[PDB]
């Protein structure tokens, strides 16, 4: 069995890769959105942040697949008179893997056909026509923004947000949950995922996020405790 | 810090506190309640089990709780033409604690008036009149028969069921997920609850069941695997 | 795997199997063997204690053998003009066994023949003609108190002693170490130990202790914390 | 708490960083130190290798030291008429460290005067005159080649040794123990040792070996299992 097992309670930025706006504020925070400066959400910010390490998800010559789990806690902060955009996902992407589109596309998809060999839990703030549901959501993401299944998520403006990831190997069942404490609310989805068929065996843990490219569209969207957690055969 | 953790693939009866119909099969599994000929669930079988050392959930000197999470796969089947009755629950009740009345009360409530210092997450499986929700359900129960919370729940007849149940220390918050690998379905619920004004500091953990009182409502409580975790201060 | 792991920084006694002079102090210690009033050991002690859920070390149907570690924190007081006697050991006895002789036995044999299916790692502070070697030892003890082998202990009174005994299923090697954090000294001995051959599938885990049968031979024995984990199959 | 944990029971190299003559073979073994013609320990050889994630040791705004602990096995191998030489280490070294002097200065060490910010727990297989103890042994190297203490090391040619290194932030203890399975002998080194004083908040974390600069005096350096802990706070 290789495992790997880490739990931050404070980020710092050396054993993080940092992409485009992501940054770690002085206060330990995680956060990958920037400010038009003013303490404001920046318009049109993308940023993506990952473990240092590249993590093995599964092994060709023994065909076994890891399970894992990552709880982590966020903060999306809308500010008055603007609305929530676009979103934040949690991500396992290929190791060199750089950023791409902004907005609805939170920065891990591109719209056009490039297999992407990505795999992402959504957090979707912004209803985009062509492939979202109409509520805000929670999703799966298997090589396309659009996702594989979604449950309703009851968005709150600047309450933490505890989720909870797990996948597990034999059942290739994928299961998300998000409850905020202070509301006492809870969602759950849950699909299966054959990670053999779309990742590569080794692949950058991390997440990744934008604010709308227009601009009333905004949001923060802060990481606070990040722990992840795969064992291999 | 005093911790307990605890995991088992396969039971056996040596380290587990077994009442009335409760036992374990050949094949390592924990049966909650009876059979008879043929192999049906018996009418009327009430069985509960626990792990045979007693956890420290809270402490009043130092006023700390524990924080805790347990998982468990059980298995609940309905013989043809038949209806499921009564439930399973996963239960922290009093060390020298005895069983209760059959049927609704799921073996861990009385009706009466008692202080049962018990707290429990069930899996109704059949509509009480006078305090269940109408539809089968999961609820967090606190003292009484009648659920402090529950949320809707879509059984399936012989699928495996995957719990997890988790209880927060500071944010006293307990959420109670379940999935059905086979249906790719999920449902959580979760509500806040002090421990330590419904629970003595040391209690005994583990399983109750019950079938029907009636010759039509039966079904089968086991459960195939289960681990605990607890962490005090 | 069916795992078990706990972990006391501070013991109470209704999770732990006590026999004779064994007890809970209020500080939340654990007192081997009694004092006299005079704040002296007292002459002649005995006593035990056990976690009070069984450990299944290997099951005789899969024929595996589970791997272990333990690691705990003792202090041996000897009171001015006195010499220390008898010893404290570590031990996986059977679960319902009873307390043997006092003195050199450390309570866990007989000097007869009976076979005591124990198995234990011994913390000699007295010389036995018969069967222990010149100096203070830690010796492995397999179903005698002749122990199948030692090494010298250089024994430090008062101070915090820090044991790590662990056992490896594959190579049946079984290690146990001790270092003084406050003297930097450090001693290791390790030797093979087939545990199918003498235990029974499932035992009590604990300590054993007593103090000299004459006059000026005793000692304090406490256990100031406990961790134990063991891994089946 | 910010911790990680990993274990590697088969090594790869996209998540290490290898220097000089480090190596990955196809088995899955960490080689520290080339070969030749054929399976023939090279001359003057040197190589290090790290995990590629900083680790962090240490919080100057807190003023909290991690704990470690790291468990190993290797296998030096020396070839027919030929001698040990020169050693193997574990090391925590600053992260972007680069390798230093060949020899019985393991790759660590210099024999200048610049604080290297280095600490390893070093397995020395050959003697030099100007600094080393008579026998082959186990020594805690802070700063210097050095040894700030030892013992001695009953070196056995092509056995697996086991090694378990642990750090304990409260103690400030540094202990070190070798074990070789089969010869069932033991050896136990600890001292203590203040990272704070010596070592940057961040470090790499990994291994270090070369072989004799002379003709005669050459070994294999192999890792082939390893295990590293650390909890901050
Ligand atoms: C990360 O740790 C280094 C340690 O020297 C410190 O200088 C830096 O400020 C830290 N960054 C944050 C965001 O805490
Ligand atoms: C439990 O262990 C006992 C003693 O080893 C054995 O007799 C019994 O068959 C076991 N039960 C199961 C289900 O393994
Ligand atoms: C252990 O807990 C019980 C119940 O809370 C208490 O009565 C007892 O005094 C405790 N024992 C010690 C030694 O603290
Ligand atoms: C390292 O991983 C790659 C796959 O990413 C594989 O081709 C290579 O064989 C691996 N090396 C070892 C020693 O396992
Ligand atoms: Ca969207
Ligand atoms: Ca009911
Ligand atoms: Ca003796
Ligand atoms: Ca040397
Ligand atoms: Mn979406
Ligand atoms: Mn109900
Ligand atoms: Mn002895
Ligand atoms: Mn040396």
């Amino acid at each position: 069995s290789n495992d790997i097992y880490f739990n931050f309670q404070r980020f710092n930025e050396t054993n993080l890769i940092l992409q485009r706006d992501a940054s770690v504020s002085s206060s330990g925070q995680l956060r990958l959105t920037n400010l038009n400066g003013n303490g404001e959400p920046r318009v049109g910010s993308l940023g993506r942040a990952f473990y240092s390490a590249p993590i093995q998800i599964w092994d060709n010559t023994t065909g076994t697949v890891a399970s894992f789990a990552t709880s982590f806690t966020f903060n999306i902060q809308v500010p008055n008179n603007a609305g929530p955009a676009d979103g934040l996902a949690f991500a396992l992407v290929p190791v060199g893997s750089q950023p791409k589109d902004k907005g609805g596309f939170l920065g891990l998809f591109d719209g056009s056909n490039s297999n992407f060999h990505t795999v992402a839990v959504e957090f979707d703030t912004l209803y985009n026509k062509d492939w979202d549901p109409t509520e805000r959501h929670i999703g799966i993401d298997v090589n396309s923004i659009r996702s594989i299944k979604t449950t309703r998520w009851d968005f709150v403006n600047g309450e933490n947000a505890e989720v909870l990831i797990t996948y597990d190997s034999s059942t290739n069942l994928l299961v998300a949950s998000l409850v905020y404490p202070s509301q006492k609310t809870s969602f759950i989805v849950s699909d299966t995922v054959d990670l053999k068929s779309v990742l590569p065996e080794w692949v950058s843990v991390g997440f990744s996020a934008t604010t709308g490219i227009n601009k009333g569209n905004v949001e923060t969207n802060d990481v606070l405790s990040w722990s992840f957690a795969s064992k291999l055969s």
